[PDB]
């Protein structure tokens, strides 16, 4: 009560500063936070909150042409989303549920998603295909109450590791690892792309970027 303590809250909701895996001595920090928004026969209801980790030094020396932009430029331009998700460089997101799920409705409701976007971008082969059911596999062991956490790490850009956490904390190890470039890079860009799924993350990581850059 007597030092001063830094808190971030996302709608009320706390997320760490910082947060540094286990097996690593690497701090990441929190480059921004948002939530997925859902409009429901007119009722905007909140469902996750989403925060965005890297270690800050290491991820701004990827992206020095964007320097001495501001938070509204920066959100703004698709090309800066694009380097951001394609930085070679550790990410962590930290998702808190909101409203409760089962796991396979979760698993279920991203896997097409991500299914749906790559077939898009033409980038849907056997491949993404067998890892999308490795993904969605995973979640259907799964339930995702109120306040629970899901953990995706990208230790590097084709790797995606999951975890579902009961209390926040960090496991020692993965429970999943998706290997497929493609599906990693989706996953990330469901939230960071266009056609986010969180604008507001989007404009949190901004700011954060703009800052960090400054
Ligand atoms: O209703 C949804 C949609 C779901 C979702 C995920 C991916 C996708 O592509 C579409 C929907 O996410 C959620 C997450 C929640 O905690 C509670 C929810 O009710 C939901």
């Amino acid at each position: 009560h007597g030092m001063a303590v830094t808190k971030v809250t996302v709608d009320g909701i706390e997320f760490p500063p910082t947060i540094t895996p286990p097996g690593s001595s690497k701090s990441l920090t929190l480059l921004g936070a948002g939530v997925r928004g859902m409009e429901i026969e007119t009722i905007q209801i909140k469902v996750t909150a989403i925060g965005v980790y890297a270690e800050p030094e290491v991820i701004a020396s990827h992206l020095q042409k964007w320097k001495g932009k501001s938070a509204s430029e920066l959100v703004e331009d698709d090309g800066f989303f694009k380097d951001l998700v394609q930085a070679p460089v550790e990410k962590l997101v930290k998702i808190t549920i909101i409203k409760g799920i089962k796991g396979s409705q979760y698993g279920g409701a991203v896997e097409e998603s991500i299914r749906d976007r790559l077939a898009a971008l033409d980038k849907y082969s056997e491949a993404e295909e067998e890892a999308l059911e490795e993904f969605r596999e995973f979640f259907q062991t799964k339930s995702l109450p109120k306040g629970s956490v899901i953990f995706f790490h990208w230790p590097s850009p084709s790797t995606l590791q999951i975890s579902v956490s009961t209390d926040g904390s960090l496991p020692e190890e993965a429970e999943a690892t998706v290997e497929n470039a493609n599906v990693a890079a989706a996953l990330l860009d469901v939230f960071l792309g266009e056609n986010s799924v969180s604008p507001s993350t989007k404009a949190s990581v901004a700011e954060g970027i703009s800052a960090l850059l400054m």
